[PDB]
DNA sequence: CCCAA
DNA sequence: CCCAA
């Protein structure tokens, strides 16, 4: 069934932020699984409970971009989002015409693993055929970036994205007004702004933008968005101007407004992709199967000078994840003598980019770990960049990689790990059960603060605390302890 | 005496935005004067009246910057902006630490027009000196820029830069609180942003961001803040580092993030100025005094090609307001015989760029503007170019052109008015009085959209025209009949 | 002096 | 095929 393969997407796949294709912004020790629809539906029935605060605050995971430029990810108090995704499911039928928006690329669809919300899941045969289709017989391609699509939507216009503007201010329940407050309630009650990596906050934004694509469309513009991203093919350049101007007042009759600096107007043809990406496979050592597995294996000389490449692409170019696009290109094909090379490689650019740490993942096996001790220091080092620089992901992954291959962590980062306070990293640290004393000291000092938004900020760890029986509830509702009761646990084993 | 100097500047000089030095935002017909500070006493004082709707919304005012990007100015709504300027003054002994804040440059300070807020105030004598006593013994300049200043600076995080943001976790009244709720009330109850123009705005950023420097000045760092731009200068480039870091921190403390994008570390000795002003002022005709008038009259090849190689260095550099500055170089050194050929290049580059426009009204006087109406379909174009770019600056200061020099405009554009709907531009169509029909109309759809926020959005119109008696008060409190009682005027005559 | 932050 | 939006 779409309703349930929608309500189990919502909680069990696309709760926490899961929506790359291959290697995941998250380590794969949390998962949003055994937190079935039924145990949502008897958390949003619970009623007891007060909170000074209106809202709940989310745990935030700063995941790095290529650029070193830290996103914010969240993931939603487990309340606030039951309801969340409990409307959303309920009247899902009033909200699936998001599904058959041919324009928007990345939308609802039902995935095989489960999930509804997955970037690039579409193949490069379907890809290619659009994207030639789209630009044959146009000679100018607009691409306009949402400034705020995120940071600053306009919860108050979910009504006015569903039956119009101003049918919507006539009529202050409808669904919409509804969704548009647990919307709210997913954040702090704040009426700007949705949380980044959850499903319900990408439906939210299709049902937003859905209205923006709708009059977009029935002016004859041919147009194709990615999240935020509008790319539109043009026959003339006035029109790419009008579609930019027509795109500006849809935007801003929902209070959006384009990102200025990142519209841009290029001449076809371009490239399908960017062009460091054709540079890349141009240049790649693997580029062509040999069907004999011994044929294609990549020798040091091949992988190591590809990789400086990248880094020089990534250097003079510096148009998108060159890095990753490289080594992903080489991680596969390696065998057993090049892997300390690329391994080491690969640590010095985690190092300087922490976004190439979750690859540290796939050569984890061969590299021998224990040795002189030098593999702990280089790791120990890395944690030491992510709590400098702040970064979510790397240090996740990184105590992911380090917790799983038994590889000690020293004293002195532990506590630039909890100067950090990373709720992932210290849910990490706590299912290690090693430094027990400083999760209990910290959670200690977020209780004694008498905040509920600090609290909520360190949901997931207080519930891992409480799921293990280390530490009692820190809410006064029944929430906790109908997940509890359920076995619902975000850090399962296999 | 200071505070009623505070008081005065709060609500007759910087209600409206009027910050800039040398031309204002805002054409000098609309004046916030007369609108003293008994009058916002009294409207505080009201209580009577009945809104479906929690906060006040603000007339929003998109005025052009150089690259022609849109910046949002507001003029916030007198009920609510009474409150927050009563507050602010009430406690103005709690709130004037932030007038002793050395890093700050842009900061409330008693001027003798009776503003507090002055952009570049400082004579070029103090602001050469202290770069050149800043930048000595320093080999590196760090500029900056806190992303969402005004966009996403949290009202919450007004008590924490005041007592902390512990201890007013725990004390969850004080002065913080309120200042907090009236900063909220004065955009729709919103937690984030505050309305760009206003000195109270201005005095809450000051307040947010006191804490910011005070902690960096006590590590040493020697650093400026002007608005939102850090610029600070170190002697290695750890030390820039480091500043870099802290002030990420900092910002971090109260939910404020680097423009990332903005940040950059350059080599001292750089440039007092940007290398474009330098540009221009050695290239500039006018640059040597003569002490005779005569002597320092441009000739019209001196400043047509100095105005071209300025559009050159706009389109070669672009780094900042190169065009206003060479126009404001050459204006005041203009004979009669080249009157005709400047005024055109003006109108021409005003089209071009909006923000030029108000310079239009320097020669205003010696333009022969009745002659064979050309100077007539110029300024109405000037007017369409202003209705499709939606801008209210260029929009406001030529329709102020156009009433107070009699330049007629035609129906077709007065349609493009009406459907653009800017507050301030409206305003001057009421205020000729020729339009009342489509102003009534115009009123009459706000009315019966029976939102308050978009009665908010154009309270200055409603008030103009219930001050003139040609409509009723749109609210049902009193403070339009308290502000038409003691002869509020927002369009004064000279 | 003449902009912007 | 292998990224990101």
């Amino acid at each position: 069934d779409e309703k349930r393969h929608l309500y189990e997407a919502l909680l069990r796949h696309n709760y926490f932020p899961n929506q790359k294709g291959s290697i995941s912004e998250i380590p794969p020790c949390f998962s949003s699984r055994t937190f079935t629809p039924e145990i949502a539906e008897l958390i949003s029935s619970d009623t007891s409970g007060r909170r000074s605060l209106q809202g709940y605050d989310c745990v935030e995971y700063y995941a790095t971009r290529y650029n070193n430029f830290p996103r914010t990810l969240s993931i939603i108090h487990p309340k606030a989002y039951s309801k969340l995704a409990k409307h959303i499911h309920d009247n899902w039928e009033e909200i699936r015409f998001i599904k058959e928006n041919e324009n928007s690329m990345i939308k609802p669809d039902m995935h095989a693993d489960g999930r509804i919300i997955i970037m690039n899941y579409e193949d490069a045969e379907t890809k290619t055929i659009r994207e030639l289709n789209d630009g044959f017989g146009r000679r100018f391609k607009v691409n306009a970036d949402i400034s705020g699509c995120f940071t600053n939507i306009y919860s108050h216009s979910i009504p006015w994205a569903v039956i119009g503007v101003n049918n919507a201010k006539i009529a202050l329940k409808h669904w919409s007004d509804k969704l548009d407050y647990f919307q709210r309630q997913a954040k702090r009650n704040e009426t700007h702004g949705v949380p980044i990596g959850p499903a319900t906050s990408s439906i939210v934004c299709e049902i937003i933008l859905s209205a923006v694509d709708k009059r977009l469309r029935d002016d004859g513009f041919l147009f194709r968005r990615y999240i935020d991203d509008y790319t539109c093919y043009c026959k003339t350049h006035d029109d790419a101007k009008e579609f930019l101007h027509l795109l500006g007042m849809e935007l801003s009759k929902y209070k959006l407004s384009l990102n200025l600096h990142k519209t841009k107007i290029t001449n076809l043809p371009g490239t399908l992709n960017d062009n460091w990406v054709s540079l890349l496979n141009v240049n790649s050592p693997t580029k062509k199967r040999f069907t004999d597995q011994d044929l294609n294996k990549l020798s040091s000389s091949e992988v190591i000078n590809f990789l400086d490449y990248a880094v020089q692409l990534n250097t003079q170019v510096g148009g998108g994840s060159i890095l990753k696009y490289a080594i992903s290109l080489v991680i596969n094909n390696l065998d057993e003598y090049t892997i300390t090379q690329v391994y080491d490689y690969l640590l010095n650019l985690s190092w300087h980019y922490p976004m190439l740490i979750p690859y540290l993942g796939v050569l984890i096996e061969h590299v021998y770990l224990d040795d002189g001790d030098e593999y702990k220091n280089k790791f120990n080092e890395i944690l030491s960049m992510c709590a400098e620089n702040k970064c979510s992901d790397g240090m996740a992954w990184t105590l992911y990689f380090c917790i799983k291959n038994n590889i000690d962590i020293d004293d002195d980062v532990i506590e630039k790990i909890i100067c950090f306070g990373d709720c992932l990293s210290l849910c990490l640290l706590d299912s290690s059960d090693i430094y027990e004393e400083k999760i209990n000291n910290f959670v200690s000092d977020i209780i004694k603060l008498d905040y509920e938004y600090d609290i909520d900020r360190y949901w997931l760890l207080f519930y891992q605390r409480f799921f293990k029986d280390k530490a009692p509830s820190p809410y006064n509702d029944k929430c906790f302890d109908i997940m509890k009761g359920y076995g619902v646990d975000f850090m399962p084993d296999e």
